[PDB]
């Protein structure tokens, strides 16, 4: 869990890029 930081970013990466997972 983290309560910090826990700001969906994915979610506006999803609709913003169409790519598959990347680390």
């Amino acid at each position: 869990r983290a309560v910090i930081y826990k700001i969906p970013y994915n979610a506006i990466a999803s609709r913003w890029i169409i790519a598959p997972k990347k680390c």
